[PDB]
């Protein structure tokens, strides 16, 4: 059987001791994502933690086991928590666990509840310790695996792509547009020439981009990307994040683009026409799942 090296210590050191611990790979950290629509805060994800507790060696009666919120603990790991403020308590839930006689391991669940009003972008940062609820004899919390500790990231992204794939219905144009990428830049002619069959620029990772330059600032409806027409998806667009550069020089994330519908054709719409001077598609991922995707012809709409 599989033991942690400082556990098995413990039990070096006092073998009349059976010990309850968090069970959990490397460090005791799990850095949850968030998003802010500049409304509402939504988790990217699930809002349940699921934390294994193991105990050492089976026990003879049931042991009651639960997390709580120990905010002291945040105090002693300045490394990530300098200068975040604290995930309010009353956003937790704590969802308790029995190791019944006999039994190695339980679960004990955290879960996030109506994060939407929790706004500070810097993020929020939470420390939790493993509890028992009883007095059990030859039996303790180890000194070390107890606590663990969870920073809530957050990020502004609006919720204005359009992701429907229908026709976009305005005036479209790229003469006037230039291209700029990580990747094949040579290959970005390819473009806005005549051909919409025809691959010369395509992306290799999720890493590349590709920025979308205009004359001036012009308020757009959308983009049509002519991709890959594979029966397989491979190199089809599928997915991708929308930049946009906005007047001021900022970069705002736009949304996700995500079709459901499989053609040569990608239409990315803006739900609400945005102003700006660039746009910037990257993460690109197509229908196959790997995250190289063909675009064989960019047009923009007004
Ligand atoms: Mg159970
Ligand atoms: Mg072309």
């Amino acid at each position: 059987k599989y033991i942690e090296e400082d556990i098995r210590e413990q039990l070096g050191i006092d073998p009349f001791t059976d010990l309850v611990y968090l069970g959990y790979y490397g460090n005791p950290y799990t850095q949850l994502e968030a998003i802010n629509d500049l409304v509402n805060t939504t988790l990217v994800g699930k809002n349940e933690l699921s934390f294994k507790v193991k105990v050492t060696k089976p026990y003879k009666e049931d042991i009651k086991v639960n997390l709580m919120k120990e905010d002291k603990l945040v105090t002693d790991f300045p490394e990530m928590a300098e200068g975040i403020p604290l995930f309010p308590s009353e956003n937790c839930t704590f969802e308790g666990g029995v190791l019944k006689a006999g039994e190695l391991e339980t679960t004990v669940k955290l879960t996030l509840k109506d994060v939407e009003k929790l706004n500070n972008l810097s993020g929020y940062v939470m420390a939790i310790k493993l509890t028992m609820e009883g007095s059990h004899e030859h039996l303790a919390i180890a000194r070390t695996r107890s606590s663990y500790f969870v920073k809530l990231n957050l990020s502004i992204r609006l919720d204005n792509i359009d992701s429907s794939n229908k026709k976009i219905e305005g005036k479209g144009f790229n003469k006037e547009i230039s291209f700029k990428s990580d990747i094949r830049p040579d290959k970005l002619g390819s473009l806005n020439d005549g051909n919409f069959t025809a691959n010369n620029w395509y992306t290799s990772n999720a890493n590349n981009y590709l920025t979308i330059i205009l004359p001036e600032k012009q308020s757009l409806k959308g983009f049509r990307l002519d991709t890959n027409t594979s029966p397989s998806g491979s190199y089809m667009l599928k997915s991708c994040r929308v930049m946009v550069e906005t007047p001021d020089g900022n970069w705002v994330n736009h949304g996700v683009f995500d079709r459901k519908s499989m053609d040569g054709i990608a239409y990315i719409s803006f739900k609400k026409p945005v102003e700006c001077t660039k746009v910037r598609f990257e993460n690109m991922m197509a229908f196959n799942g790997r995250f190289s995707v063909d675009v064989n012809e960019v047009t923009a709409f007004r």
